[PDB]
């Protein structure tokens, strides 16, 4: 997260870190046994880490649970990043509390102008590299589809939306991938892609979760 602020320990209870010997992507807990992330974050041997703040220091509120199965969206396209979403089932149910909680799925899509909360342990610089150890937060509005399409000609599908600032300076970044975009207490997006980070006229592009509620629900009900 570039241009954000320190969230505060466990203030984003649904945020999870995907670990494969090191943090490589974020994710969101949607129930005691399932996590939603980005399809481009796929890999084998994933351990889900919940209740984390400083990913390099065990503070006492963490829960480390291995993944039992990963399900990438059937129509995921790695070249265009269309349908960049995947589900991860935990080997065992997480213990839910005030510091580890699930985030509700949306019943309707969020409209442009709505303010959302984006979070992650990704790079904090637009130029250079600096990874924080604690969770960073960023409040950003959803942009109109017209401004999004104008920023990325011929690259935005109906399953994507832009959020951020056209002026640049504030945006999600490498390492925040798979992370949540929460608006009005509902999960509306997944950190997916963008050109660089916090660049002028290049806002972040996010997976539009509201288009996948049916797939998510039916998949969880049969696996
Ligand atoms: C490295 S990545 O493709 O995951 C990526 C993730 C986020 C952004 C940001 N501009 N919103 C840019 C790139
Ligand atoms: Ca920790």
């Amino acid at each position: 997260i570039v241009g954000g602020y320190t969230c505060g320990a466990n203030t984003v209870p649904y945020q999870v870190s995907l670990n494969s010997g090191y943090h490589f992507c974020g994710g969101s807990l949607i129930n005691s046994q399932w996590v939603v992330s980005a399809a481009h974050c796929y890999k084998s041997g994933i351990q889900v880490r919940l209740g984390e703040d400083n990913i390099n220091v065990v503070e006492g509120n963490e829960q480390f649970i291995s993944a039992s199965k990963s399900i990438v969206h059937p129509s995921y396209n790695s070249n265009t990043l269309n349908n960049d979403i995947m589900l991860i089932k935990l080997k065992s149910a997480a213990s839910l509390n005030s510091r580890v909680a699930s985030i509700s799925l949306p019943t309707s899509c969020a409209s442009a102008g709505t303010q959302c909360l984006i979070s992650g342990w990704g790079n904090t610089k637009s130029s250079g590299t600096s990874y924080p150890d604690v969770l960073k937060c960023l409040k950003a509005p959803i942009l109109s589809d017209s401004s999004c399409k104008s920023a990325y000609p011929g690259q935005i599908t109906s399953n994507m939306f832009c959020a951020g600032y056209l002026e640049g300076g504030k945006d999600s970044c490498q390492g925040d991938s798979g992370g949540p975009v929460v608006c009005s207490g509902k999960l509306q997006g997944i950190v997916s892609w963008g050109s660089g980070c916090a660049q002028k006229n290049k806002p972040g592009v996010y997976t539009k979760v509201c288009n996948y509620v049916s797939w998510i629900k039916q998949t969880i009900a049969s696996n």
